[PDB]
């Protein structure tokens, strides 16, 4: 059996809802305790079990409030999730990568016992919006031990992610004028090795700010991705594969993934 499975067998309805099955509590990571990032909010399942841990970075000029809906929603499906503030709102993608790494360290080592006892420290992921999605790719390139990476409308001037070995779901926004898919999300996806578990989901009719606005599609595929890769949860494969190929412009992947 898979020891990491949580929650009921998924349905489209379970994945599309405002909340997953797990009620969530919050812990502050204050700017005083947070070494190497600007603090954040830890969302954790109340149910006493161990779960994967996820760190989520906002973009340039962004704060944790721009990704909070998504951190809380992901946690509610059985994840310990920290939504971070960066050292400064102007921090660059490679700085956001070090801050994401600091936030994973924070949750594992420095958060309270309620939080540390609910984390399986061997099962980690990172996500991020825009420059925070660039930082997601950078940290994934540096940390093959990460179970999953989800760059959301990512922005990075480095276009070559051929070193990334972490299962990566890139979410692009077709009408993105800030991190245009032609120069960011698509080249990033294309440059990921053909041999890893990866997917590219391009939202239809979506601006750069789609990740900042509660969105059933982003929620559904973010959760499915983390469930598949953080939890090794093959109950979720059928949502990812062959995938949504009306409100998804494009979906490509290396489905079916190796198990």
């Amino acid at each position: 059996a898979n020891p990491y499975e949580r929650g009921p067998n998924p349905t489209d309805a379970l994945l599309e809802a405002r909340s997953g099955p797990f009620s969530v509590s919050e812990e502050r990571a204050s700017r005083f305790g947070a070494d190497g990032f600007g603090g954040g909010t830890i969302y954790y399942p109340r149910e006493n079990n161990t779960y994967g841990a996820v760190a989520i970075s906002p973009g340039y000029t962004g704060t944790q409030a721009s990704v909070a809906w998504l951190g809380e929603r992901i946690a509610s499906h059985g994840f310990v999730v920290i939504t971070i503030d960066t050292n400064t709102t102007l921090d660059q993608p490679d700085s956001r990568a070090r801050q994401l790494n600091a936030a994973l360290d924070y949750m594992i080592n420095d958060a309270s016992s309620a939080v540390r006892s609910r984390i399986d420290s061997s099962r980690l992921a990172v996500m991020g919006h825009s420059m925070g999605g660039g930082g997601t790719l950078r940290l994934a390139s540096q940390r093959p031990d990460l179970k999953a990476a989800i760059p959301l409308t990512p922005w990075h001037l480095n276009k070559n992610w051929s070193s990334v070995r972490v299962p990566t779901l890139i979410i692009g926004a077709d009408l993105d004028t800030i991190a245009p898919v032609l120069t960011h999300a698509r080249p990033f996806y294309n440059s990921l090795p053909t041999s890893i578990s990866k997917a590219y989901l391009e939202l239809d009719g979506a601006t750069h700010f789609a990740p900042n606005i509660p969105n059933k599609i982003i929620g559904k595929y973010s959760v499915a991705w983390l469930k598949r890769f953080v939890d090794n949860d093959t109950r979720y494969t059928q949502f990812l594969c062959p995938g949504p190929r009306g409100e998804v412009e494009e979906y490509r992947s290396t489905c079916p993934f190796l198990e």
